[PDB]
């Protein structure tokens, strides 16, 4: 022990940061379709798409800022400051007293009659995305540096609870904050994540007195020679060009898991959801963020079992000693869950032809089938086993396979390739929606999937995941042969 | 080279042996339901079940005979002699001139009116099964001993063409011999496999002059001490008790692949099969052995591609150096094929509700769907990739992981555990047919599956295969750690 405070402070900072981030993405589309904006669905979705795109693209640049110029701690503080500065825009816009201060004074109430307060919300989204980008690429290596002098097992044990805190903040946001934004006063609904950001900044500032920081290395990126003589700078390029194919093969894995995360909630919208006695009935409604947290809850339950039972057994039996093998196991569980979801959708698509029941979730009617929502339990347990096997392993791999000088930059490139996979998954979803292929071609997301073929999409995702699993297993052997052999 | 004749003779012997064996099992049920016997379907199926059971149970005993008493070459010759002696019973029974010599003189022609010539056919089946049992357990180690002094790569290359010859004899039997037994004169239909057995015996006798044999070791099994001091006899037990869990975990793999081999042909019976111009039309009919060889043809096509392209690349890239990893890859392909077959059956079960077409294969009407048989091409290509990855690897593993003194016995135990898996698969098929579970509960095999749920059975087989794949991958690491480390 001894360094328990330096880890707890980073865990709390990441928890609050993820809570605020999943608060801004849980009801942003519904907020843009409201009194102050009255935007259309296309632009409302494009706003969140550009937000996540800036978050993914900005992430590497945040690592370069934390490595070449700043010390990866002042970088986190500055990024959290820019994050908090952009967080006030949403409560200031939702408040009628300050909506006049932001831009004009929004008159449109029933959306009877092209964007209002566009620069304000766009600057807020840009600053929030850049803040999340610079934080996520610098919070995992700086957090793992607190226990780096104890061995890789300490970093893995820390990353376990790091992921656990990320999906306890996500549950606290999607469960509590989103329900507040959906049914009760909205100004406080957006003010709570801002308070979370402020508390995270304060916690990091107080924890700076016990953190073990590293001085910046400015003359590290200028020595990326590409024409072929100081030493220890050649190895930083040899250890960098060898980890690129791993991320390239992980891109389609991100594609499959992001499309699965979207389509799983989309399918959960079309199942029989039980009514909470007096929480989702009149005059309130059930938020969709709970259907989204249906998999963070399982992860939160699962992680303590892996850290206490699975990891010691696998360590004392010599099973899965490297992170790449755990990533392969996670991808196998991902394709298994995709096949299970395809089976469940094939069974569900036969029930909607006979009888459909109407349910209201997002103040909209969904024609669900006569099938309990708890039938998604196996398909969610499988992705729960996969993320605790693939995501934590990928994080500790990006932390360990990176050079000592370039860590935040490599983590930012990891998140950027994850975002590239997400965009490839969006393009794949748009590809199967053409007139040639009738799979998922009724309308855009959050609609009616009774006329679509989601089981075929799940089977295609499973086949793709299996192919990229074989590819990753092929390239994993070619990479582990240079870790302790060459 | 230099030893090309000693390998070609064993390949031809195995080819003819497998051809005769797959000739006796292609139309045995239809033969027992005919003029000389007029048996019922239950006893006709029980006869083949007991035949295969004696084949599987007898296999280890054949290895003990080839190791403790005989020299594994005289054992093969004696087993082939007993095989040929039991092969004459079927042509002698089918011939009207000798049917009176066998037992009485069978009068029942239209089966108007409890077994006729029961001792004759039972003794023939018993002797043929014991012959196949003693041959299969002694033909692979004796055949692999011709190239054992060149390295494991030579044994793997030999086993490739060994499997290729096994499924070229199977095609020559199911394609040519079964079509002769189905439409044209039946006496010659059963006399052809007997000629094949005689030719195999003659070929082995002529090739005995170039085979490299091993003297028998009688004092090898008496030293299986189980209470706990000559050396090299303790290692023979340590290398024997360690390979038992591998076979125990391979048992459910055999269960899944035997049930798949049965249900794949059963599903192929319910698809649109094109008519050969003047081969399957009046007055002839399409044999089911061709629908069964639909996967041996693909294997025959695939094997030369693996021996010439896949193996050199995997060798020069350090990929899959052990047989257990290839077995795991084969099991992964098996579960992938099971999922694909489940998808295809889910698509097929929706077409039979609208329109069904009638087709005659075994002189019986099948209500097939309006779906081409060539849609089974992916599900058969996957099992083709699996067998060339799992079966050859399992054979070379049973040959290499066995002690030098006990090889045929270990191969016989391998085939016995395969048969145990087959019987477990039969019990599993009988388990899902209870009144509680409506999966495959219309009737016995070779019937109507339009009222059954074969897609659910395929999904269950896929889940079981994945579970046993994870188990095998877990136990594979615990076994490879004592090959070159301990
Ligand atoms: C791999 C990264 C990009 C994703 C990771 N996701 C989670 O932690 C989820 N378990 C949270 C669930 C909320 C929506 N389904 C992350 O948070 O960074
Ligand atoms: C693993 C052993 C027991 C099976 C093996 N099977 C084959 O070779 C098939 N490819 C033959 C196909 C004919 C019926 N589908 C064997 O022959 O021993």
């Amino acid at each position: 022990a001894g360094r328990r405070a330096a880890c707890g402070a980073v865990l709390l900072t990441e928890l609050l940061e993820r809570a605020a981030f999943y608060g801004i993405t849980s009801n942003l589309v519904l907020f843009l379709n409201g009194a102050p904006f009255c935007w259309e669905g296309a632009q409302a979705s494009e706003a969140l798409l550009l937000f996540m795109g800036l978050t993914y693209l900005g992430s590497p640049f945040g690592g370069w800022l934390a490595d070449a110029r700043l010390g990866r701690a002042r970088a986190i503080l500055l990024s959290l400051a820019l994050y908090l500065l952009g967080m006030l825009a949403f409560p200031l816009l939702a408040a009628p007293a300050t909506r006049a201060a932001l831009c004009g004074s929004a008159r449109l109430l029933n959306c009877t009659a092209a964007r209002c307060c566009s620069p304000a919300t766009f600057a807020g989204l840009v600053l929030v995305g850049l803040g999340v980008a610079t934080v996520k690429a610098n919070i995992t290596p700086f957090g793992a540096d607190q226990v780096k002098d104890r061995g890789p097992e300490a970093t893995r044990r820390f990353f376990n609870w790091f992921y656990w805190s990320i999906n306890l903040g996500a549950i606290l946001s999607l469960g509590g904050i989103a329900y507040i934004q959906q049914n009760v006063s909205f100004v406080t609904g957006y003010a709570i994540p801002t308070v979370c950001v402020g508390l995270a900044f304060v916690v990091f500032l107080c924890g700076q007195s016990v953190f073990i920081t590293k001085p910046p290395d400015g003359s590290a990126f200028t020595d990326m020679f590409k024409i072929l003589f100081t030493e220890e700078k050649v190895e930083d390029v040899k250890a960098l060009v060898k980890i690129v194919p791993v991320f390239l093969a992980l891109i389609p894995y991100w594609t499959v898991y992001f499309q699965m995360q979207t389509t799983y909630v989309l399918q959960s919208l079309h199942l029989r959801i039980p009514e909470i006695s007096n929480i989702t009935t009149t005059p309130h409604t059930l938020p969709a963020a709970w259907l989204t947290m249906f998999d963070a809850v399982l992860i939160l339950l699962l992680i303590p079992l892996k850290d206490k039972l699975v990891d010691p057994i696998l360590r004392r039996h010599g099973l899965l000693p490297s992170s790449l093998k755990r990533i392969a196991v996670g991808m196998f569980f991902v394709m298994c869950s995709a096949f299970a979801a395809g089976i469940l959708e094939s069974k569900r698509l036969n029930l909607v032809k006979e009888k459909t029941i109407n349910q209201t979730i997002g103040n909209v009617v969904y024609h669900a089938a006569d099938l309990s929502l708890w039938w998604q339990v196996p398909q969610y347990l499988l992705i729960g086993i996969s993320e605790i096997f693939a995501s934590i392993a990928g994080l500790e791999f990006a932390y360990s396979a990176a050079p000592k000088s370039m860590q935040s930059a490599i983590m930012g490139l990891f998140f950027f390739f994850s975002g590239v996979g997400s965009f490839v998954g969006s393009g794949l979803l748009a590809l199967v929606s053409i007139k040639a292929i009738g799979w998922m071609s009724s309308h855009t997301d959050f609609g009616n999937i009774n006329g679509c073929y989601l089981n075929y999409y799940f089977f295609l995702l499973a086949a793709i995941q299996g192919a990229t699993l074989l590819l990753f297993l092929i390239i994993s052997v070619k990479y582990d042969h240079h870790r302790d052999h060459q």
